């Protein structure tokens, strides 16, 4: 590989949290070049469908600053149109925190997590939603211990990490060179507890079998198992009661 | 199942080719109750950054007629904001057609697919992709015919299909109903040769394991193998040399 | 005329009720190769300024898929800009639709008309009205057959169509390539007892005269005549009740 | 009639020409309450589907200034969305001038005509063209005098008016209560000699017979000779050569 | 100077009251060639935010007709995107207006005040905001005389001027010529009193020195007196009692 | 002041270069709690007018991230509208970045500067000026480095800063609750020979005088200076030849 990485290892990873004052949750994640800000902060108020149904929300924004890749990314607003591709993504990550939560005990509130990219090289929205979860776990923290609510009502960890096929072979978390040159390319969201949550595979104009699913499902699996031990050092939990470790960055060993 | 249907049981299937006149290529597909017409136009010409480069495109439009699943689909024109959504779709049904022609042999020309969805019941993306595979094949058929290009470029058949879990249950192409109730939802793109070309998997606030996803994945290839064997009595092929048959339309025995 | 038709004669004719299931009411209604999809859908509900006022409204929705005339018409998704030309013509539409009905004997709901045109080469839009007025009056039996409303309040039929002068000669019902090259055309929307709801006449970088208008609004209304008396055959009324006949399509003998 | 007026009887009229420095042609047109600013302004270009084609085009913007009838009609700025309604007009006042106009001897630049209505009481749009017309033909000779153009092909006066039925009384240039309590209201839009441009007549949920079209037709017909009366007195005209009077103004005598 | 103007000197000013008939307020002002259309309207309403607080409200609308300076200037309807420089704007008239009202004795209403630039040379928002407060001390005056209010709660004269260096010349009331080539320029806007309500210097990729700057603010309140010595032949005030004076219009003596 | 600080004394000042690695010139800057990431990326091309001029351009986009003073400020693109008020402050960023740079001598490429407020407190834009000057020119200086160009053509240092009055008080660098308190408010953007690029004072509904106005201007380019004086310990210049400094970060002594 490019950067004299091995097919099932991932780059160098870092989180950062309390990385701003005002959010309820903050964090600064790194895959690589790839990096993400990652913010939870509460807005006492639920959608309009919600209300009175005795449960909170999670939703998320997602933007790529104009420097993707080294490139251009011009935003929504000194532009034009909106395009359905930041949806696609903010809809995903919305998905990974709500699954994670139980929004039964959360009270009629809504998180509201924004995830920045200020630098991509590939694997932004996995980098966002392993991110992200830090923030919402926080948050969520934070809340408890503002006696706003009763418990942190976190049911698991949640990352993602990317795995494609490059010239027949099988590589964890792609870089962006790496990924505009794949054939096949997939991005999975799973859990602590090593369940999963989304999985997005698609065929770059080539199809792949069953197995080369699998083998590419089994080296996600690892990747976010990994992730998640790194995630793990930020907490200390106990019969479902969260609270934060004493580390304000963890970093992989690499 | 409400409709007294089995797991491993796809709805009532019917494909009609020559739907339209003027299109090189169109049908009426129909999964049940679940209606999209689509058309496969010829414009010659190419998208700015494929100019010269001696290759064809394939593109798709997805719209859903303001009576989705008996309520209100109120389109992009007189309603406002224009969602990401119909984009993910247009994008997915863009990927599966372009996967299954060698553009290289189509000319300096795009195959624009229109998918209109005149009646939704669930599934309505996947028949979209399973009927728009045959409006592509004969419009590209009908290209050769008139002596446009030299052969017909056609890679192989592709068809789509839903799987989902609900109640615990694995069940193959939902209805509306039983895709709202479920826990885990999946859509996947096939070919012919029974390689894959897409899979999405998306737990509904739920996660699942890397085997249920392959019990899914089965039920579903399976489902994508039905439909093929009906799209196959639509054309005669010799050698990559591809013709349609008499049927003008073909349905499933159900 | 290119096709063989004289100057005072409508194109082949038809229309198809009971084209959908799920709408109160729809229709595949064709004039030559234009064929627009007609449905019409009730809403238990009413704009915010009728609120109260005993009565109920209609409403429509156009919109031509990209391979109008052959050529290409991309809606208002992934285009861009929102013309107002669409919205003249849903204008149009629903004031057609109302003055056939007593909206006062609806009751507080509104009827969702949604015209789709999925083949055009002229008089689209006098095909749309023609072809709405047959859901919006088979929504209204519905409604009445369940009990939803004690009366089935239309009164009277209501069709529409275009006329022009080509190369000063006056022929009715233009298609895409007559109506071009027409210096002056016209649409008018007519009742059952031979009024009229609506007319319009443009002079296309030519003036006309009174009396050549007068010719125009004679060959329609005859025009009018014909395309209701097709209508005619798929109800039963009496004393202004109306039932459906048992014909589920009517062509004109052409 | 509210104001005293016959039911044959147009409001008092009055044309300002040079209006405004900076156009080639513009005018303050009103048509009682109803007041219009007109201004031709030459762009020293085509669109691009006429480049080459040795002809010049005309296209008008209409813009209806907050205080409509004396309320509210916030434009499209600071307020969102973009109606279809606004373009219907502009569609029609560019129709009404390019068919007075020999663009063949224009040249390969445009008139960019420009209607603001900075108040209203009905009767805006037909007051429009008929303010529209005059600032055009001043335009284009004033383009003449500079020696852009060799003559000034203008083909013929163009003026328009409004008629309707209210309480089943026929009345001539409606105010905005006449026209919003009538039961069918019309716009004609007529030339020099007598001749049509224009006409679209709607019933506001009434129908109405050939006849009474006819008789509004007529009524109209009248109004528009009086309208064009009035702005020949603003030119000499020989033989197809235009030249200004020297009336700065016109007026009717009510 | 281009017009033989000195550099402490205003062009010909000119105040039209009574404009139009509708709005409570209405005047024509121009700075030169530069015109703009004042209208204050009396909304009965409050935006949503200020229900309740026992206060009026003033906000303004601007629009700069396609013929700005003899050029182009297309809207926001029949053009696209809505820029951000008109909110500009809109938002500095506010401003200007809100200042000189003692919103708290308006009532629970709001004054609409719309500033239409129907031709300009340079000095359009300032012509705007002096003529804007016209309408709007008129249109508080009406609706003192109407008994809608109390008093007449205006707390002083608004105006406004520019002011540039253009050739290391310091010159008041730019045209637009003067300040296409201006390496620093500046708009003021001032009370009766002498106070000020605004002020914006720009260096047009100049910088400007501390002294310049005051210098060019002494020969703009200079102007702002000039305007408002005008605006005053425009009404008789006494212990805060406002009453216009008889006179329709006044202008500069240049 | 609510933070213990003088009247005349700026909140914490930090400014960190090189905070990513693909931009040419990048800085994370902070006023306090107010946090500002700015980007200089170079894009090897011009805007269409600029073309074949011999000269180079920089332009600025700007954006606040959902959590501005710890409230919400949802973006562009999953929210609607766009609002001239982010444009108002991009064209200030600007025209303060082109001021200070001699565009004749950076080739025909554009400067693209991105100022990304991740936390708002009061002071975002003049702390996003002060940053993306640093941003610039380490950017000039990289393209310098890298051979792309002849020299460092950067003229002077720019600075900015605001200032107000609250209950009587003058007040430099205000956060954002001394600011939504303020009487009267002001930026200013001066340069590192004390000289002005710009200033904008507006009263917020009072008025003030030429003398407090003055008193204003002192005191914020006396701020500028301390902020200049921070900038330059990051440069090593010399006859107009700048290189970096060995500092990666400067902070102010508070």
């Amino acid at each position: 590989r490019s950067d004299g990485r091995k097919e099932d290892q991932l780059r160098p990873v870092s989180i950062q949290r309390d990385f701003l004052e005002y959010p309820e949750g903050s964090c600064l994640i790194s895959f690589g070049k790839t990096k993400v800000i990652c913010t939870a902060s509460v807005i006492e108020n639920v959608p309009n469908w919600l209300k009175g149904k005795g449960q909170g929300w999670i939703t998320a924004e997602y933007s790529m600053l104009p420097r993707a890749t080294q490139q251009r990314t011009i935003r929504e607003s000194v532009q034009g149109r909106i395009g359905g591709r930041t949806h696609e993504i903010q809809r995903m990550i919305g998905r990974a925190m709500r699954t994670a939560v139980e929004l039964t005990k959360i009270g009629e509130r809504t998180i509201w997590v924004d995830c920045d990219v200020i630098q991509a090289d590939g694997g932004a929205r996995t980098a966002a939603i392993t991110g992200a979860f830090v923030a919402v776990a926080d948050a969520i923290i934070k809340l408890h211990k503002e006696g706003i609510i009763e418990e942190t009502p976190i049911k698991d960890f949640v990352a993602a990490v990317s795995v494609g096929i490059v010239n027949d072979r099988i590589l964890l978390d792609l870089n962006f060179e790496e990924d505009s040159a794949a054939q096949v390319d997939m991005n999975v969201v799973g859990t602590g507890s090593g369940r999963l949550s989304e999985v997005h595979t698609m065929g770059e104009e080539y199809s792949f079998t069953k197995d080369e699913l699998i083998k590419m499902l089994d080296l996600a699996q690892k990747g976010i198992n990994e992730l998640i031990e790194l995630q793990k050092k930020l907490y200390v939990i106990q019969d479902g009661k969260w609270e934060r470790s004493e580390l304000k960055e963890v970093s992989s060993t690499t």
